[PDB]
């Protein structure tokens, strides 16, 4: 994926929790992280379509490999739909 459109999914979960300050953002760096491990799915996948603005169903967002994977996939929305 672009590294433009990976930056932004990655800065999706930092908003979560106001980061990106001194952390250090990665790609291969799944987007499960230490820490309640609560379940942010619903939250984090209307944040990539809302700010994106496209168009991602529930079954695409379920099964979705870290971050380098995320962005490919929207990088097929943004381009086709659903």
């Amino acid at each position: 994926a672009k590294k433009e459109t990976i930056d932004k999914v990655s800065d999706i979960v930092k908003e979560k929790l106001a980061l990106g300050a001194d952390v250090v953002v990665t790609a291969d760096s799944e987007f499960s992280k230490l820490g309640a491990d609560s379940l942010d799915t619903v939250e984090i996948v209307m944040n990539l379509e809302e700010e994106f603005g496209i168009n991602v169903d529930e079954d695409k967002a379920q099964d979705i490999s870290t971050i380098q994977q995320a962005a490919d996939v929207i990088e097929g929305l943004l381009e086709k739909k659903a």
